[PDB]
């Protein structure tokens, strides 16, 4: 609270600022869809790459003021720390090798959720119900790393492009969890050299997938036996 | 309001209309399903072309009585607007080359529904939860472009019919959502060249299907908040 | 109601009697499973061809003395009509040719849900959800028949194994909507010839899923609307 | 209720007995994950089959403790009798020649669940809503026994290797019931020699969905006619 703190803290805050970032962040959109074409980037291709670092620093100079202005919570405020890691990433130049890290530059287009209060509010509601999964998905994991350690026991030798190494038959287990060609392309090809893989097998796919069911079952009436005490005791309420 | 006008308006609201423009459809659905054999249409084939601009003039006279009738009412009607623009549809001649639109001429019978209030309810029941899922639909949306930008740049070189562009990658995504195929037709070859493309598609999966399941949980436990909320003050209504 | 009707009555009502029945029909359920191998076909085959056609006239004259004891409330009873009709299919010969129906004989092991009450509360309550259904599937129904007229006038040319036939497109269409290898298997190969299949086929799968989850959503929250209102007046019932 | 008896007894239900056990647990965890490794096995090979059937006795000890314990409660706790059968298991030697058993080893990794309560309760209440479908479970059996014997009968001679056996085809049907590749891989090559095979598939793909669904529509909305109850009379509670 002093002089130009409160100038900058205006301006931050503000409904242009806001509104002009993410003016910005569309337009950094469509110039980042039409960077797909070589048709566009042969023609006009300097015009985008330098609109890019046009916009990266805008928001290194939006992140910079967002410091100065909300102080730790700023840090603690998830939104904003996605911001930062966000923008950081494309600030780690192509000078450095990996190659991947010109395209971590899209996720950039992610700030159109932290900076539109619509969608941060979904993103919100979704996120809400994963820490009420976190052990079921841990029951899972551990379920997938028991099968996934036998699988590569039982099967890798004469498939290893399915199961020869603990993470080939993690990827493997989990295309039986989407119940991808489970059939056809994996158990009934293990069966014409292991003729009880289908004791393996079907039995994961019931567990997994009777498991899924009840996350969501569980998800629906639990979320509802509040709704039907919330109201409960809201008729209590009255009635004295 | 008139003499004219009210005598038009008995006809065009009157049970024996709407009963007789119904039996048309059904018959012209008749036609259109026997349509498609060879062996009718080398028989009896003008006896069907000839019937169905029969019908098509039937419906440019209907829709123009209802316009009499319904003035403003007519084009903001929903259903009217439908059946004013399938059945102009119907009435662009085949001489204008574009092969489709002699075959956009069998949506005419999805008149079924506009005049049939069974059909219509349900109908209204269906589109009537999409405005809430507009939000949700447009995270995705955004969520399918930045990574459809993505994979446009990371696999469309060595893989150009799966995503050499941003919307065969859009496609190729979409198919990935529906998990047809996601593995031994994309990701297992994607992985014999990109050995860390599950590290892409894997993610993808679990966000597009975990939103997508949230959109029902959403759907279903948010209708009954207010089922138990339209109870409860009708429960607090008695208690005084 | 006389002497030996009566007499009878006691018996087909009997506690007996329904026990021996069902006591039959795991019977011949193991007998027509053990039919399965020609292990055993070669070995006791008649033993079992005669144990089918001993259980086929004791299940005649159970089926006519209950036609005697409950007259008219037999052919309105549909457990009864299904016996009776899954009965009088095994008491058609093999003289008669069309091969199928020594294999409907099987139908008859059914006669384990129509006489064991467990079973037919849950058959009751699958089949007590269908005619709320029935206006939902007869819009899906129309949806098919009018895309089914469209691809086969738009695919069924250069695909005439998935869409030269309305049939085929049938079929096609409900693989489609199972979403059944629908891109990799039919999608990208009619793409090869025809660039936009991909503008009839995403929102084709578009609609008949959405309506599909509406039409479970609408089961549950309809249903719960109403233990919302049987509560509410039972609670409004003790406020006076 | 003795000397050494409640001596032993502070150490079985203590917090480091559990925590100890739980300890080792994750550690062998980790230990049979890097058994996948022949990198790792080649070198630090004896590392670990050591430190198994060091486990194993661990675990074989402090089973026999809590028998002494637990007398009668013990066999009659599931997860006792769990970790009774399972670590048994181990116990059977590889001196037995049966190769899988070596491989059976890797589910006294479930220990996890039943020594760590957070996964217990998860995992009761899944097993909670088995019993209410053993009925519908016990329907689909027949079913798919009904079925399986039609196809048997009806495929299994053109097509041995998916029907020519009342497991082959049981097997079949339940990726029929996967929608696994059931179109393009099992029915469209069985309608080339049978053209009305879709007649069998088609109404199984119905019944056996339809009912899956049932299933969970009933899970749903029957528990939560009891939180509409157990509130009922909880409102009726407060209106005397
Ligand atoms: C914050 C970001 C907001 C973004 C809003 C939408 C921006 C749309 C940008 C369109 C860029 C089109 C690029 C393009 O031409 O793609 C390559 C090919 C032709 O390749 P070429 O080599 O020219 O032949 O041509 C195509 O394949 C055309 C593909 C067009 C895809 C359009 C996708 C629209 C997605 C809308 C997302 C809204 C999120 C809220
Ligand atoms: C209701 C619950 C729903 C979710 C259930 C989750 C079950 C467990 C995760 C299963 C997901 C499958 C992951 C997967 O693709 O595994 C591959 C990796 C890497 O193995 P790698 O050998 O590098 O890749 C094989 C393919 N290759 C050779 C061409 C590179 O394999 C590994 O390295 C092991 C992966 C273990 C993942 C554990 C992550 C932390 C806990 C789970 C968090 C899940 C997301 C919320
Ligand atoms: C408002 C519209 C109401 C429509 C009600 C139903 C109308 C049924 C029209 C039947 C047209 C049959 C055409 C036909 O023969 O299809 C070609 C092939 C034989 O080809 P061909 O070249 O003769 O050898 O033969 C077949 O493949 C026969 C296929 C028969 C399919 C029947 C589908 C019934 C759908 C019912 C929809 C009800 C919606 C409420
Ligand atoms: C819970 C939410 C459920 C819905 C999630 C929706 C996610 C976004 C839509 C994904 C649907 C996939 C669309 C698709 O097939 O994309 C293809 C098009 C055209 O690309 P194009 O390169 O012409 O086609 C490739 C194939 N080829 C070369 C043989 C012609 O690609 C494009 O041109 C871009 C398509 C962008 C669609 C944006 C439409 C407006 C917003 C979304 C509305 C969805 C329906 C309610
Ligand atoms: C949320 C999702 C965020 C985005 C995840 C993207 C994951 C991409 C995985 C992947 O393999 O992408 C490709 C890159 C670079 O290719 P790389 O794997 O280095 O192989 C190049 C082979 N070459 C030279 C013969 C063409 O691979 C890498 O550089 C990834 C290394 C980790
Ligand atoms: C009312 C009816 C109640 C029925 C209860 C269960 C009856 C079980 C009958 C078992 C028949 C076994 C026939 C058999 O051997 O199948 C052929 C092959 C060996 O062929 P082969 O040519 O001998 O070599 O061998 C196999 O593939 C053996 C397959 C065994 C399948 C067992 C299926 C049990 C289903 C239980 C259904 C309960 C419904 C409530
Ligand atoms: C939420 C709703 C869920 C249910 C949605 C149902 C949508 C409509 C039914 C779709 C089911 C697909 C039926 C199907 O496989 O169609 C094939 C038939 C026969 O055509 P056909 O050309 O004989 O067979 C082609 C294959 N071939 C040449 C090797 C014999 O094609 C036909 O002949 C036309 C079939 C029309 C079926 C209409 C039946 C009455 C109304 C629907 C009742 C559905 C069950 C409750
Ligand atoms: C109670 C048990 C708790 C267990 C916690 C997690 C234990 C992690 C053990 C990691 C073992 C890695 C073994 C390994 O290197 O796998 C083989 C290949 C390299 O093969 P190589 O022949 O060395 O070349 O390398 C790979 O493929 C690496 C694969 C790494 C997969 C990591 C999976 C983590 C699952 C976490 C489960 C948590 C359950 C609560
Ligand atoms: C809403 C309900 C959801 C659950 C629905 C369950 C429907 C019935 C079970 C279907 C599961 C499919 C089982 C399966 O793979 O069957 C194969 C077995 C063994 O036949 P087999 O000929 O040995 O194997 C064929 C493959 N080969 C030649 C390479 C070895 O086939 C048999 O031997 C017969 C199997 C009968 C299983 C009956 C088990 C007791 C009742 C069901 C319990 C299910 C788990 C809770
Ligand atoms: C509820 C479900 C009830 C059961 C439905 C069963 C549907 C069976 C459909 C089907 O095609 O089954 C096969 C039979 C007989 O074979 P068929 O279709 O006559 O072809 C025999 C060809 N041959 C002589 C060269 C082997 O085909 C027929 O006989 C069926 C005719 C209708
Ligand atoms: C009980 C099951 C886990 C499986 C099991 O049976 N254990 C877990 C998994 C997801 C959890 C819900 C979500 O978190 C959303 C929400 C958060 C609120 O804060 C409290 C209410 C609610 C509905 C949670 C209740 C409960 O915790 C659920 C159903
Ligand atoms: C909250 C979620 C969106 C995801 C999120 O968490 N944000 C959205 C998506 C679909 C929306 C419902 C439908 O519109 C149907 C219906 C319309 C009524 O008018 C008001 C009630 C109801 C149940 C709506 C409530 C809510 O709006 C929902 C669940
Ligand atoms: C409203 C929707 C149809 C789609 C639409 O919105 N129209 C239809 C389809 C299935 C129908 C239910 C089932 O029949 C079961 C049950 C029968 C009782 O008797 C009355 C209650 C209940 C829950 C029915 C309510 C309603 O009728 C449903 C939800
Ligand atoms: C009615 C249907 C079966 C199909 C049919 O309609 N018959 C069966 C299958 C699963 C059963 C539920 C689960 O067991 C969980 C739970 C156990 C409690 O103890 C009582 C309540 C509840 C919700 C049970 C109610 C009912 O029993 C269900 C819905």
């Amino acid at each position: 609270g002093s002089h130009m703190y409160l100038r900058i803290t205006n301006i931050v805050e503000s409904s242009f600022f806001t509104k002009f970032i993410i003016y910005l962040i569309v337009l950094n959109g469509i110039t980042m869809g039409l960077e797909t074409s070589k048709t566009f980037m042969q023609s006009f291709g300097v015009y985008t790459t330098l609109f890019n670092q046009i916009v990266i620093t805008i928001f290194t100079i939006e992140i910079i003021l967002r410091i100065y202005v909300h102080r730790i919570s700023f840090f603690k405020d998830p939104w904003s720390l996605f911001d930062f890691f966000v923008v950081a990433i494309s600030l780690v130049p192509t000078s450095s090798g990996f190659p991947i890290l010109r395209v971590l530059r899209v996720l950039r287009l992610f700030r159109l959720v932290t900076a539109v209060p619509q969608m941060r509010k979904i993103v919100s509601a979704l996120i809400s119900v994963i820490p009420g999964m976190l052990s079921v998905i841990a029951l899972m994991t551990l379920f997938f790393y028991i099968f996934a350690i036998m699988a590569t026991q039982l099967f890798g030798e004469r498939f290893p492009e399915w199961f020869g190494t603990l993470g080939e038959s993690f990827y493997t287990l989990f295309q039986v969890m989407t119940l991808e060609s489970w059939s056809m392309g994996i158990v009934r090809p293990l069966m014409e050299v292991y003729p009880y893989a289908w004791v393996f097998f079907i039995p994961f796919i019931f567990v997994v997938t009777f498991v899924m069911i009840n996350l969501v079952v569980a998800i629906i009436v639990d979320a509802m036996a509040i709704l039907n005490q919330k109201e409960e005791q809201h008729i209590i309420d009255e009635v004295q």
